[PDB]
């Protein structure tokens, strides 16, 4: 198993962490995507205090528009994320 | 560092591993993303051993069509891999 293989991997391992935990056990509603970003991407973005920024946040990524983040809007987050880091280092 | 951030970083060194390689350091011609596709998913794809299926592959995610693949590219190539082998386990 290579380095990107082990990506792979735990892109799918921490989407089903968080979206297993209640309701849909497919989608991430806004209370396991706050948790999935304020426990694993600490370093990356900024933790979520408040209901106004949850909301948002699943808004953006909620591109179906069902209220939840489905596997495939995850990837998107995830593209946007590394895109985001990818360019920093200018 | 969670195991997320562990696989965005991966990411992004395994395309600057490849793409740095010859040419535009930015952007993976067709022999550094065969060499990627052959050396990182040895598990998830079949060596590339035919001219013409390096071809298409890369003309299947060179979506903006110049003849190589970008970050933006390589992310959608990401994704598909990770929703492929999501699925694979139904
Ligand atoms: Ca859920
Ligand atoms: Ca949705
Ligand atoms: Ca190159
Ligand atoms: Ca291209
Ligand atoms: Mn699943
Ligand atoms: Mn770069």
């Amino acid at each position: 198993m290579s380095e990107l293989e082990k990506a792979v991997v735990a892109l799918i391992d921490v989407f089903h962490q968080y979206s297993g935990r209640e309701g849909d056990k497919h989608k991430l509603k806004k209370s396991e995507l706050k948790e999935l970003i304020n426990n694993e991407l600490s370093h990356f973005l900024e933790e979520i205090k408040e209901q106004e920024v949850v909301d948002k946040v699943m808004e953006t990524l909620d591109s179906d528009g069902d209220g939840e983040c489905d596997f495939q809007e995850f990837m998107a987050f995830v593209a946007m994320i590394t895109t985001a880091c990818h360019e920093f280092f200018e």
